[PDB]
């Protein structure tokens, strides 16, 4: 939804943006070559029963199923909404997480949940119905050391993300977004997703000064597929959720959320300083 | 905005669709071979004199220069966004006519405008204030008797678009929308752009929203009764990428010199299924 936002439900996102933050920053003590992927889950399943946030992932619709879990866990070729699973990593997987989370809510009657050992492992909305404030936030990770295959994918989807930021500036068009976004990846041989067209998000790719002027306000999310050469994108047939790239390559994806201000665009979902994570 | 709307606000729109479709119908006489190109738009300019409705695209901010004219007169490997200009027609030229207009409008002093004269060449931004309800639609035209070639893209991508509405029920999402209309052109090996959606073509427009006309069939809002939504394909024979003019900033044209087509609608949610706020006509006939 494009319309502003009051102060307040800014307020209330930087705080899910804290917490989300802090995962992110949990995770990296823990993704390592020898760890069961599933670890990941259960990190951001025990975080969230701690400081009372809903993982508003869990109970969302699919032509097949609704999402089971807390978390996306999309894996090297694997480009986005694919399953954490019972998999040991491997020293130089790529492995991206995104989440999620809603909160921090009180608790109270049959409105403001306590929220601990209500089994996450099943298939109950009080999620669809809103947790107030929330963020989704993908950050990847190399697991041990990577190859600079890797190393390379990730610094551009990195800096593609932060350049598409460094854009947001008010009175500009988001046209002038995915066009910075495309022109950098793009101009390297790596092949952006298109087939996902990323609460509202910007898309990766665009031409520019060609879309919705920026008003001060707006909450955005900027979330940066990237592949090895070929963009093109399969839906698991199975499931109609994890999607792996077509030629084979790796992808990659980093993302924020911002508000747009005069000053410049100021992000909620920071773990810190930008450029070095 | 990607919100829901009021229930005279859909109103607002079927009137102000009612009188582009109007035009469109006009247009179907004007545009034979041999006639200027530029008729169209003065045509367009003409009558939205005649009822005040102002074109909303004269005025719409850009780089290189804003865009100056009432409708985009794309013609055959031209795809989005080009000038109304003095072309003479000929015979199987494939012509797309976009355009949008806001009102009706009553006149006056500091209550309700006039429109016979502010010289619609002029630095006119009235233009860029919610001028009431409106609506964007492009139309498709062959100009005297269409190749085979020609006749397969306008009639691939008019059915299309009928096939995406299709799934604009209450309770799909977007995805159901883009997949199927991805889908049926793509099937015959046509291509369909990617590389512009304004996303929420604030190009040529104030605000409203998009179905992209590609997806997967969950990724995005669930829709719910009362969305009211425009749809409008563009495809391309072959490649889908897309040039943009580098003097004036606006034109868009197929990379391969493929032809490229573009038909549009808008329509509401709602509970019968969707139902259609510009039609000129009965669905499939025109």
């Amino acid at each position: 939804m494009i319309t502003l936002k009051s102060a307040r439900e800014i307020e209330a996102m930087d705080k899910a943006g804290d917490f989300l933050a802090s995962i992110h920053i949990g995770l990296r003590d823990l993704i390592k070559p020898g760890v069961d992927m599933w670890e990941v889950e259960e990190y951001v399943r025990r975080r969230c029963k701690e400081e009372n946030f809903l993982p508003l992932q869990i109970g969302v619709d699919g032509a097949m199923m609704d999402y089971p879990y807390a978390t996306c866990c999309s894996l090297n070729d694997e480009v986005a909404h694919a399953f954490p699973r019972h998999y040991i990593l491997k020293d130089g997987d790529l492995l991206k997480v995104d989440m999620v989370l809603g909160g921090p809510i009180a608790k109270s009657d049959l409105n403001v949940s306590k929220l601990n050992f209500n089994n996450v492992e099943q298939m109950k909305k009080y999620t669809q119905s809103y947790s107030g404030g929330l963020a989704d936030s993908c950050w990847a990770y190399a697991v041990g050391t990577p190859s600079e295959e890797v190393k390379n994918l990730m610094d551009i989807t990195k800096e593609a993300m932060y350049k598409g930021i460094e854009q947001a500036v008010v009175g500009n068009r988001i046209g002038d977004i995915g066009a910075a976004i495309q022109e950098y990846a793009e101009s390297r041989g790596y092949g952006v997703v298109r087939d996902l067209v990323g609460e509202p998000m910007v898309p990766n790719y665009g031409i520019a000064g060609r879309g919705l002027r920026l008003r001060e306000g707006m909450v955005l999310t900027i979330e940066p597929m990237i592949n090895t050469g070929d963009w093109e994108i399969d839906t698991d047939m199975k499931t109609g959720w994890a999607h792996k790239t077509i030629d084979g390559g790796l992808s990659c994806q980093y993302e924020h959320q911002f508000v747009i201000t005069k000053d410049g665009p100021v992000i909620l979902t920071s773990q810190g300083e930008e450029g070095t994570y």
